[PDB]
């Protein structure tokens, strides 16, 4: 059955159309159908000073095609256009085939900072000779994720220098379907006087961190020219110019902020909707932009004219989780994950980063487009019109005409206003 | 009257004492008190694909005082603590004084990109030249704003080198209360053409930039050293330890991302209950985070011995607004802003940068104590028997002395290692 219409449907309309589709379950589509919140009492539990609840709207984003399959994409989000626009480029995506996706790795990453190391190399090396009896006694700290197949993997030391210098420890954690926050802060405060004794040092904190690369996940997308536009060579114009605006992103941090924030429109929307930690999301892709010395858009489009398609690719550190609090406890978060088939974390991860592509190609090919709005045409022909030497009296004449006309450059405004004169 | 008691009191004595304080109309209070919430209709005005709503937690962060202005700050938060940490972090800052701010500037900036420029110097000149008549032009092109007193107020052209270079020009504009994305927007789609033509280019595109630097807002706090704990020299101790987990996170990018995020923690929260969007907020923070060639943390700790006082600060782009769709369409967001006395952007602005040093100062205080959980104390003396010397058998009685202990270290349980031997 189509989604064809989805968007002009009313509300009731959108319910019965979903229902169709038989994506949820009798009581998940009832939940739904009343709309169901997050309670007081829930909220209360899940926060502090809790004085009520605040709502966002609830939308979805259909026909995303990740790796051969096609998801329906829950959405939350304020802004205007956004979902619709994500809508807009999951169609043109699925038409080319959809997203194709990789999980490089997933692992979390945890970190003992020291200080007061008198000797850091050799402190460095005493730390990695003991580098199995510390990943036993970190797993031992936390016994239900091996009993899970999970657990502390690996453990390395490093020398940060600054104003003072840090002995860094740094241990990679399978944590499953979890975030493992908990788990992490566990084991570290385990291993922390073991690190303090070996290293002859102070520990200053033992935390997870959000710079989660150990956990990068890409998607790319390839793009016929004839999807960009059907009119004989406008496709490859529209292509190009992507690539150019992609090109842009990496040149200037005032143009990467906003490319990377279109993204991000996308991908917190979705987090919001399966109960996953924004900020830390953010945080760690934010970081990532930077990486080589300035920073720069997480995507990339590019040309590959032999074939006449337009590619994009982002790479992501993407840490979410399937199990967690708002996962458990907000009724709508746990209709979101039955939506997608209740995908496991690496799967959502996939589905994500696709997503945040899917936002992004939509912003740019919007971005790139000469076909705009009425009111200003008006304005662009006003410029053209004082731009071709029109006085005060001659400006308004001079634009009825040029709005008349399909296309219009300044050579038509002087040409107009020739012919006025 | 006092907020003693406040996050131990149930839902409904919070509302209680919240009408007790006389912060809100009696309407705003009503509306509060049967937890209104934004309607589904109202939803599907502000988004598309609609099906429904989605619902947070609503929380009071009391006692936030900037520059002398005491305001009761409303939080959007799904994460346990965060809430507790904020009101901590207040109370500690207000007894200290409250934070000082100040707004450096507020304008937002927008950009055009062009590309196929011959000669960039010549097109640069030109284009300067023509500055005041390009101004005119763009404040002719959104007349409302003029009208308020904002508007277009100045233009400058660089070179951006890459493959391929680019002529960039920004525009400057004093966007009042708004974010401006559609004036700015409006304003570059007049001035594309005549950049065309003076440049003797091609435009890329015109639209806004989410790296906020026309928007810097700077908040600042001075914690005296008998605030941070009540113990002889411990206080300085506390102290000594948050000025190098602040110097860590200058040094770490792992450690950077987690900082940052932990002050995004609150800054999001509050971005949501005032309807403003995040994502902005958050691509330009961690943008300027990196503005040094290095990924690093967004706030500084350090130590002033001599008075022995904590100071920190932190400056972020901060251009928030006061008028916008959800502003105007969200009955809990217009709530929001009646609770906090109705700054103006600039005001809300400054009380932002001072939550997320607030979020900052308790995140890094807990991550530097050392006294925790039973939980952890177990699993603490644990390491400190193996490290001893204990054998399996050994463990077990060991670690039962150990937590009867109120502190203890390695030469502790060697100590009574050597007396069960
Ligand atoms: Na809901
Ligand atoms: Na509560
Ligand atoms: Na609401
Ligand atoms: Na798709
Ligand atoms: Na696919
Ligand atoms: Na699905
Ligand atoms: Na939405
Ligand atoms: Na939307
Ligand atoms: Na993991
Ligand atoms: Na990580
Ligand atoms: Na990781
Ligand atoms: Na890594
Ligand atoms: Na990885
Ligand atoms: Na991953
Ligand atoms: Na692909
Ligand atoms: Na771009
Ligand atoms: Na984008
Ligand atoms: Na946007
Ligand atoms: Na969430
Ligand atoms: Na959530
Ligand atoms: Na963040
Ligand atoms: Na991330
Ligand atoms: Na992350
Ligand atoms: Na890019
Ligand atoms: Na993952
Ligand atoms: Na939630
Ligand atoms: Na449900
Ligand atoms: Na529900
Ligand atoms: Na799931
Ligand atoms: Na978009
Ligand atoms: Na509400
Ligand atoms: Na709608
Ligand atoms: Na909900
Ligand atoms: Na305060
Ligand atoms: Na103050
Ligand atoms: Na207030
Ligand atoms: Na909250
Ligand atoms: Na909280
Ligand atoms: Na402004
Ligand atoms: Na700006
Ligand atoms: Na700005
Ligand atoms: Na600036
Ligand atoms: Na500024
Ligand atoms: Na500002
Ligand atoms: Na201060
Ligand atoms: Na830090
Ligand atoms: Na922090
Ligand atoms: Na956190
Ligand atoms: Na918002
Ligand atoms: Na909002
Ligand atoms: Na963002
Ligand atoms: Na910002
Ligand atoms: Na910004
Ligand atoms: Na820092
Ligand atoms: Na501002
Ligand atoms: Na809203
Ligand atoms: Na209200
Ligand atoms: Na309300
Ligand atoms: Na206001
Ligand atoms: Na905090």
């Amino acid at each position: 059955i189509s989604w064809n219409g989805f968007s002009k449907k009313s509300y009731q309309e959108r319910l019965e159309l979903l229902k169709a589709q038989a994506l949820l379950s009798p009581e998940r589509q009832a939940s739904l159908e009343k709309d169901e919140q997050m309670s007081v009492t829930v909220a209360d539990q899940l926060s502090e000073n809790v004085v009520g609840t605040f709502s966002l709207p609830y939308s979805l984003v259909p026909e995303v095609l990740v790796n051969g399959q096609e998801y329906t994409v829950p959405y939350v989000t304020e802004e205007p256009s956004v979902v619709a626009a994500a809508s807009y480029a999951s169609k043109i995506i699925k038409r080319a085939g959809g997203f194709t996706t990789q999980v490089h790795q997933r692992q979390m990453i945890g970190q003992v900072a020291l200080y007061q190391v008198a000797n850091p190399k050799l402190a460095q090396e005493k730390i990695a000779s003991k580098k199995a009896e510390l990943l036993e006694l970190a797993n031992q700290a936390y016994p239900s994720i091996v009993k899970r197949g999970g657990g502390a993997r690996d453990l390395h030391v490093e020398q940060i220098k600054g104003e003072p210098d840090f002995l860094v420890v740094y241990i990679h954690v399978d944590t499953q379907e979890a975030m493992g926050a908990n788990m992490l802060n566990t084991m570290l405060e385990a291993l922390k006087p073991v690190l303090e004794e070996l290293s002859q040092g102070q520990s200053l904190m033992g935390i997870l961190s959000n710079y989660a690369t150990d956990s990068l996940v890409t998607a790319s997308c390839r793009i016929a020219f004839r999807y960009l536009s059907r009119q004989k060579d406008q496709g490859r114009e529209i292509a190009e110019k992507i690539a150019l605006a992609s090109q842009f992103a990496q040149a200037d941090p005032y143009r990467a902020a906003t490319h990377n924030k279109g993204i991000f429109n996308g991908i917190d929307a979705i987090l919001i909707a399966t109960g996953n930690d924004w900020r830390a999301i953010e945080a760690g892709a934010h970081a990532f932009a930077s990486r080589d010395g300035r920073y720069q858009g997480l995507s990339c489009w590019t040309l590959d004219l032999e074939r006449e398609e337009l590619v994009g690719e982002m790479t992501l550190p993407m840490p979410v989780a399937t199990k967690g609090s708002s996962i458990g406890l907000n009724p709508r978060v746990a209709l979101s994950h039955d939506l997608l088939g209740n995908p496991s974390a690496r799967e959502l991860a996939q589905i994500i980063v696709s997503i945040g592509l899917a936002q992004n190609f939509a912003a740019l090919k919007a971005l790139v487009s000469t076909g705009i709005q009425q009111g200003h045409m008006k304005l662009q022909a006003k410029s053209l019109a004082l731009l071709a030497g029109a006085s005060e009296s001659e400006v308004a004449p001079l634009v009825e005409r040029l709005i008349s006309d399909k296309t219009f450059n300044l050579e038509t405004a002087q040409r107009y206003l020739e012919n006025l004169r």
